[PDB]
């Protein structure tokens, strides 16, 4: 039995791992979008800041 | 045979715990994300409204 019993475990563990790894795929990908929107911001930021910096410079201009 | 059957069982729980702390790890980080994405947004709308009012004041002529 104490081999069976370790059988009995051991696949358990096993569905267990399966389980987690599904859940850690998941949230990897979810935390790769994210990253992602965040750089997409960033470069964002960058160009609204600029279009507002040409207002100032058109306006120095007249 | 039995041996062999503990020495996986506990590498297995070896596993699981290293999988635990890497998801725990993993949804700390996702959140940290999406506060800066929220965070980012509201700046970006900040910035549209100092845009707006900016180009609201020298269209005054």
């Amino acid at each position: 039995n104490a081999e069976v019993k370790l059988e009995e475990e051991n696949r358990s563990l096993k569905a267990d791992l399966q389980k987690l790894k599904d859940e850690l795929a998941s949230t990897k990908q979810k935390l790769e979008k994210a990253e992602n929107q965040v750089l997409a911001m960033r470069k964002q930021s960058e160009g609204l800041t600029k279009e507002y910096d040409r207002l100032l410079e058109e306006h120095a201009k007249l």
